[PDB]
DNA sequence: GTGGTCTAGACCACT
DNA sequence: GTGGTCTAGACCACT
């Protein structure tokens, strides 16, 4: 993956449409958790809340979903 | 109206005051809330803090936004 | 720091020569954040949209640089 | 600072007891923040939890204090 | 002059 | 060692 910091497209926004790709592509196994949160903000090189918006919307459309303490993984 | 030192979450707490005043009538549809930042004034707490509870009660239908101009009682 | 709202002189062309005049003395020192766009649209009480307006026109000339979500530096 | 994972003295007890070495030689200092309780997990390579059950108590017993979203501080 | 997005971290709750 | 909540602001999009 790979996002583009100068775009008007927000960040959250890229991230959440490559998510979606793998997600309907497998490349994401369901009831496998995703990378941590962590790992994603340092990967992109941005802040934990800005993957956080990309993600929560993804557990709010029902792609994803969360176990606390545990981790995300793809619905 | 809040405590802040509360094991429970700040932005539920508003969350749970908000409803509280849509019931009664406190808060009325269409009547325009402070905003995020009078709110966040308000409270002494961060803006993010405010937004929480407001996107969470946007997502549960009870209050709307207008990009650009404010936020209001569904 | 004034800005004449009854002047022809567009109110964000004002504000781009004073801050110019302060780059130039060092009143704003370089790679040190200005005010806020939130400081100076509430001093002059104006929109944050006229001030974005003289601060982009600066940004394009090279004379201030943006790093999102932390602050408005000079070159 | 250094920790004994094997030895029947609790973790958060070898810590507790160097943090307030640290403290009372001055390596610490009041008001100035300690290493985040991620610092500490990571290169101990233990839990947070182990880290917060030293940190909760020296804050039990007025040593320090936390401040939410900010860091932890000798008081 | 609001809501939207973002920074660069922190401590908290929890199999 | 994750996701959850929070700080204390910033700039960006926009009737
Ligand atoms: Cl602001
Ligand atoms: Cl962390």
């Amino acid at each position: 993956m790979n996002i583009n910091k100068q775009s008007p497209i927000p960040i959250y926004y890229q991230i959440m449409e490559q998510l979606k790709t793998q997600i309907k592509n497998g490349e994401l196994q369901p009831d496998m958790p995703l990378p941590s949160e962590r790992e994603y903000a340092e990967q992109f090189g941005i802040s934990r809340m800005t993957v956080r918006q990309a993600l929560s919307n993804l557990v709010n459309e029902g792609l994803l979903y969360r176990l606390k303490g545990r981790g995300t993984f793809v619905s």
